């Protein structure tokens, strides 16, 4: 509360670490469904069903221009990619299984990096 400060973690490395984690995402072999925005004019239903589209390149752009206030908001956008993926794709599909794989990869890097 006012004048009652909780100890807070050093966050000066956060931007560098999120960038590294995102680079590992981008270079994973199953990252191809998520490297670029879903083409809303070639994929039927996507714009109507998916209210907040998100992809790695957009996350990279936002990270490079100071649009994430904290690492939490960064993880929110990453999770959004895989949540949109689950919403639209069957679990057995190539894209659908990619998102499960890629989600697990991220959450392990997230834990290993910030909960270490
Ligand atoms: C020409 O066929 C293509 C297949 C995959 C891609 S990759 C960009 C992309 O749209 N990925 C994606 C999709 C869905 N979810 N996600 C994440 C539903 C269907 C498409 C581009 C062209």
């Amino acid at each position: 509360s006012m004048s009652v400060k909780k100890p807070k973690r050093d966050d000066s490395k956060d931007l560098a670490l999120c960038s590294m984690i995102l680079t590992e995402m981008e270079t994973h072999e199953d990252a191809w469904p998520f490297l670029l925005p879903v083409n809303l004019k070639l994929v039927p239903g996507y714009k109507k069903v998916i209210k907040k589209p998100m992809d790695f390149s957009t996350i990279r752009e936002k990270l490079s221009s100071g649009q994430y206030p904290n690492l939490e908001t960064f993880a929110l956008d990453v999770r959004l990619v895989f949540d949109n993926c689950e919403t639209f794709n069957e679990d057995d599909s190539d894209i659908g299984r990619a998102g499960h794989n890629m989600r697990k990869y991220f959450e392990k890097k997230w834990t290993d990096t910030f909960k270490v």
